[PDB]
């Protein structure tokens, strides 16, 4: 057990191992890690065991962060608690590499820049999807980027109704079947988000900036066309089916006339991502082999994940049982090389 030291930073008490120095608020603090030599981000969880829902959410986040080991995905450098026993356990601290900016802060992007940024998102997604994990909240503010154009996916979907209401970026990247609760969704919702991000890097403009759910759906159907009978059968809500059928039918637009001047290979890839029927969208593994990425694709350096057991999600436990499982995962952590 390392030696811990205490300090109050902006009305927050922080008790951390001596290895972490020069803490600065950014609750989250930046620090220097004397063991690895990295600048790090330290997150102190707020009230992690205040309800059954919150205790389970804390366990879910720690299980996910402990699993992810990939160059294009956030990973765990350390996790600790100052507690010496389960009985006094109450605080959880998480540590990762400090990232300086997100995709917004960076975004004159050339076509070569778009190729490299989207390639890295897809490489990370192939890894995440191989473990049967769905991100669900891909958007520019959840992508960290450095000076060398290297990128990481973070802030997995572990959102409220007020959060998704009106003219908000929280909704502009969401697949339509999840925005309107059309059906049980799967990992293909993440490919829709990648298409929206790619379009915005190419044009400089948000692709579907709707003023509400309905205005956004109208923008989407104008580009990709109204649904046919095949997809309509897959919408489980009779209510949503009736609404869709009230709209005048529209053909799919010509993407070469929408994305004027873009690389034709980028136009082709966007057509394969932005498909209304989620069963027919290109997968992450398929997209990495697309000719747009010929300068970067290496099938021997695009790894998959170890399997990920999510059976706890269907389990009903008390607060202290979720808390004891979390304590076990804290003390069993083994750091990366
Ligand atoms: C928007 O993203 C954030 O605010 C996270 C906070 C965060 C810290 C540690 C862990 Br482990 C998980 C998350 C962040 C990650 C890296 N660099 C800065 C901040
Ligand atoms: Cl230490
Ligand atoms: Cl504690
Ligand atoms: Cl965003
Ligand atoms: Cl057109
Ligand atoms: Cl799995
Ligand atoms: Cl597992």
């Amino acid at each position: 057990r390392p030696t811990f030291y205490r300090q109050e930073l902006n009305k927050t008490i922080w008790e951390v191992p001596e290895r972490y120095q020069n803490l600065s608020p950014v609750s989250v603090c930046a620090a220097f890690d004397t063991k690895t030599g990295h600048r790090v981000a330290v997150k102190k969880l707020s009230r992690p065991f205040q309800s059954i829902i919150h205790a389970k959410r804390t366990y879910r986040e720690l299980r996910l962060l402990k699993h992810m080991k990939h160059e294009n995905v956030i990973g765990l450098l350390d996790v600790f608690t100052p507690a010496r026993s389960l009985e006094e356990f109450n605080d959880v601290y998480l540590v990762t590499h400090l990232m300086g900016a997100d995709l917004n802060n960076i975004v004159k992007l050339t076509d070569d820049h778009v190729q490299f940024l989207i390639y890295q998102i897809l490489r990370g997604l192939k890894y995440i999807h191989s473990a049967d994990i769905i991100h669900r909240d891909l958007k520019p503010s959840n992508l960290a980027v450095n000076e060398d154009c290297e990128l990481k996916i973070l802030d997995f979907g572990l959102h409220t109704d007020d959060e998704m209401t009106g003219y908000v970026a929280t909704r502009w990247y969401r697949a339509p079947e999840i925005m309107l609760n059309w059906m049980h969704y799967n990992q293909t919702v993440d490919i829709w988000s990648v298409g929206c991000i790619m379009a915005e890097l190419l044009t400089g403009r948000t692709l579907f900036p709707g003023t509400d759910h309905i205005d956004q759906l109208k923008l989407i159907l104008r580009l990709v066309g109204t649904p046919g009978a095949e997809l309509l059968k897959k919408i489980s809500s009779e209510s949503a089916r009736n609404y869709i059928q009230s709209l005048a039918q529209m053909p799919k637009m010509n993407f070469a006339n929408v994305f004027i001047g873009a690389n034709p290979l980028a136009v082709d890839l966007l057509e394969k991502m932005l498909v209304l029927d989620s069963d027919k969208r290109i997968t992450a593994a398929q997209a990495l082999a697309h000719a747009y990425f010929a300068q970067y694709h290496d099938p021997d350096d695009e790894p998959v994940a170890d399997p990920y057991d999510q059976s706890f999600e269907s389990r009903d436990l008390l607060i202290d049982e979720w808390k004891s499982l979390t304590y076990d995962e804290v003390i069993s952590f083994v750091p990366p090389p």
